[PDB]
């Protein structure tokens, strides 16, 4: 399991955070496709997010202005917390207890989300927001298919690799 990046540098947040909510989003999914994530139900076929520097960049937009993610028709999730420490183990920490919010871990979860962005600022606190390009509906079952071996075993999006039993694509428009 790595991180799948893709295009450019709208990425601006440092590669330990970013890698440290992909490895926390993407580490989940795999779990859950693997059906053995305590809590979250039987495999099924879950797609990994890519990250999406374009994304980042719209979660950016998102904390200067709320409600713009929305207007382009994402999924966002956010999250904060007060620390004193390294910034680097406070957000460890903050998506621990992010982790118990069911809310957001609906739209972390959602196996037809194929891409995703997440950009932060510190204030000492600090204050995340993750745009993803599919949000579930409420009562949206996320059952169903099976965790991939080979890239057949993707059905939800067309040009899909599968790699880590997590389905890829870079083309879900
Ligand atoms: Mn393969």
């Amino acid at each position: 399991d790595i991180i799948v990046d893709n295009q450019g540098s709208g990425c601006m947040v440092d590669r330990p955070f970013r890698e440290a909510i992909d490895t926390f989003h993407n580490g989940l999914r795999q779990r859950i496709a693997k059906g053995e994530a305590e809590g979250y139900g039987p495999a099924r076929e879950m797609y990994g997010l890519v990250y999406d520097c374009g994304l980042e960049e719209e979660a950016r937009k998102e904390i200067k202005l709320p409600g713009y993610a929305d207007l382009h028709h994402r999924g966002v999730t956010r999250f904060s917390g007060d620390y004193e420490g390294s910034a680097i183990s406070a957000l460890k920490e903050i998506l621990e207890t992010f982790s118990a919010d069911k809310n957001s871990m609906r739209q972390v979860v959602y196996p037809k989300a194929t891409r995703f962005g997440c950009s932060g600022r510190l204030r000492r606190r600090m204050d995340w927001v993750c745009v993803y390009d599919k949000k579930p509906k409420d009562g949206e079952s996320f059952e169903g298919g099976k965790p991939c071996n080979e890239n057949k075993d993707c059905t939800y999006y067309k040009g899909s690799t599968c790699e880590w039993n997590l389905c890829y694509t870079f083309f879900a428009a």
